[PDB]
């Protein structure tokens, strides 16, 4: 990459959720292998994002490369409309087996927002093929579920600016933020769920909601009571019950799906992210067979959604060898352990000027700041340390690959640790 | 592939808007070459859709194989957050360079549905910065433009069945689709309707959305340019934004590279999808301009407000720019040259069989509409029997195939669809 291509990149390239008109710097990556990334003047940073959570086994993994190199001998893509094929069958079944009972039928499609989308779209077809009248959603507040409009409907209101759209998105329902901790239970955090359920129950088609922990909307960690609470309050009401895993999916927790720290079933299921080891784009919703059958004996006569590469056979190879990885159970010690290095070594921060809170969660660690961090100054200072972290707003936050080696995740809380001893890099 | 494998997905996987418990036979595909497809028992079938419009390369093309496996050899993927890399890069020279001069802004995404989203947001944003009160959207009857709920919102009500969700959806505005055909002349009646609507709310409307010429799948439809040329007029004026969705029609299908070309015409937002990678993975793109892309960040956000987690993914970047790199040569305004005369040669006898209603042609489209519905299990069983892969729905029985296509391959497409029609067999 020349000077020339760093400059188009910063006057053409639109990137997420940043600025055109003062654009902050952008690091050029030519390459990446194990748990590092690889610059291009050559300088290898080991990882601590997971290129956001997905690649949960590390860059140019030799069992990833050699399933999509196979597939795409085979081909890369067909349609699925009338035709089915080996990678998307053998996908749907690790998929169902997996996880709990009653989640059988999949639909696969090509994004986390979709898969939500989709899973709001199968819950309000559901209600209509059952002649309900049930178009609302209850949400929790700070959760995220994707930047399409359906899935912004039910994102917070103050952190996704919902004051932007005002009048083109639907208004769901907000209960407060979970306050128990994954910590003690507080039966005083139920009264605002409660109170929306009570009022709305006739009007609810779903509840969704990030099981154990709220992601994009601000790294939050909460009891596992609140879903054995919220499944119990939607069977004894009718209502589907929406959990979005694309970010807690496949072993980040400490669990292969957080649902499971509470050992419970949703009627619809979203995963994303980490579903292909993070190596190209793929979700998947699964539902029960009531969801499923429900819905195509209404006045459709099918649920109503199909993107054009759904059930890519490349991306679901590429899934069928990150599963594969998984069917080795590593993940689980390999997590434990994480999870121990995490605790013990984010401990410092809690000694720190600059620091709000510490918490940690499988392969999850955050640091909350008290200010904002300063992303162009931040983000080169953990550069010239050798790492890649991307924080945000008030989050500096890990979740490496479940591969990365103890030395590669010191490197990684050392220079957490040194980001927040001052001010240096805040506001 | 074996039956147990054929049960389960019959039983556990859902396809494209079609029953669970009434679902028809799909056909088991083991892999695919040139421009075939080959099932489990080994039949090769020439492939007449492009798996929808898609493989404009056909399947295992060397190039495109080529610069896929390059590219996991050096990053499948890796975050584009703070983080550039080539193939994003080339890409967007190539999309920034081939499209209209005012376009010069990229935001890459991951299916057609999500870059439609992407330009219905920048129209919502960039009005929301600029202080004006505009949410509504223009657009016409049979226009499809995606399934996710902005893009529900835009597609047509009857054909999408929005009393599914009547009172989810936001409103929008539907002027009638367009009448006067490509082939055809232009009637300026046609405009009315459209007058009318802009009349009533023009201080609401945020941006007109429309499929270029050829509306896909809302009726494999095909309208006069002058309609292009008098929407962007008409927005100019108005000061309102025009997208045009070009997931289907990008590229070369209709014969031009965009189809906007067709009318001479540049929108403000350019949606693209479908053969961007040449079919072999999803990604998205959603140009605009500076004047929308600087009047976003400057707004209360400070950004345009979407990132998807695999926004940029190398590799279905690397595989766009190796089917871009293909387009270059301009090889394909011949091929879809020639296989618009064949097209339009060939299907011309379908307009004498008694099921046939219509018989349009535009580049490597051609379509035959039919005075009643087709039996889609029955008439699936015939082409797959006459070694073809022709995907009909509804009342067309239409072809879209790769530019790769040999004309003894299209002949058997074409000869297939002829067989078809000739009789009531396959219809209802
Ligand atoms: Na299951
Ligand atoms: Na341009």
């Amino acid at each position: 990459m020349t000077t020339d291509d760093l400059a188009f990149d910063q006057r053409h390239i639109l990137h997420p959720y940043t600025s055109m008109t003062s654009p902050l710097p952008v690091y050029p990556v030519v390459s990446a292998e194990g748990c590092e990334l690889i610059l291009s003047d050559g300088r290898r940073l080991v990882d601590g994002m997971s290129s956001w959570w997905a690649a949960i086994h590390g860059y140019n993994h030799p069992q990833l490369n050699a399933a999509m190199k196979s597939q795409i001998d085979a081909m890369s893509h067909v349609m699925f409309g009338g035709i089915t094929h080996a990678p998307a069958i053998e996908l749907c079944r690790k998929l169902v087996a997996m996880t709990p009972q009653p989640l059988e039928c999949v639909f696969l499609a090509d994004s986390g927002s979709v898969a939500v989308e989709v899973a709001m779209k199968m819950a309000l077809q559901y209600w209509q093929a059952k002649g309900e009248a049930r178009q609302r959603f209850l949400t929790f507040r700070n959760g995220f579920h994707g930047d399409t409009f359906g899935a912004m409907s039910v994102c917070d209101p103050d952190n996704s600016m919902h004051s932007l759209w005002k009048g083109y998105l639907p208004e769901n329902l907000f209960a407060p933020a979970p306050q128990s901790r994954m910590g003690e239970w507080d039966e005083r955090d139920m009264v605002g769920f409660a109170r929306l359920m009570a009022a709305h129950r006739h009007e609810i088609a779903a509840v969704i909601i990030e099981p154990i922990v709220q992601g994009a909307g601000g790294m939050r960690m909460y009891h596992p009571e609140w879903l054995k609470r919220i499944r119990k309050i939607c069977d004894r009401e009718g209502i589907l019950l929406i959990a979005d895993e694309i970010a807690t999916g496949f072993g980040r927790t400490g669990k292969l799906f957080a649902c499971e720290h509470a050992e419970i079933a949703p009627d619809i299921l979203c995963l994303g992210k980490a579903l292909t080891g993070g190596t190209m784009t793929l979700s998947a919703t699964l539902t029960t067979r009531e969801v499923a059958e429900t819905i195509s004996n209404g006045e459709a006569g099918c649920f109503m959604h199909g993107p054009t590469f759904m059930g890519n056979p490349l991306a679901c190879a590429a899934a069928n060898a990150s599963l594969a990885i998984l069917e080795s159970g590593d993940w689980q010690q390999q997590v434990a352990d994480i999870e121990v290095q995490l605790r013990e070594q984010l401990a410092p921060a809690r000694d720190a000027e600059m620091v709000a809170d510490v918490r940690v969660l499988g392969a999850i660690g955050v640091v909350e700041t008290t200010h904002p961090v300063n992303m162009a100054a931040l983000q080169k200072f953990f550069v010239e340390q050798g790492v890649w972290i991307r924080p945000f707003g008030k989050l500096i936050y890990l979740m490496p690959p479940y591969i990365i080696l103890p030395q590669q995740l010191q490197r990684l809380t050392a220079a957490v640790n040194r980001a927040v001893q001052d001010e240096t890099f805040f506001c």
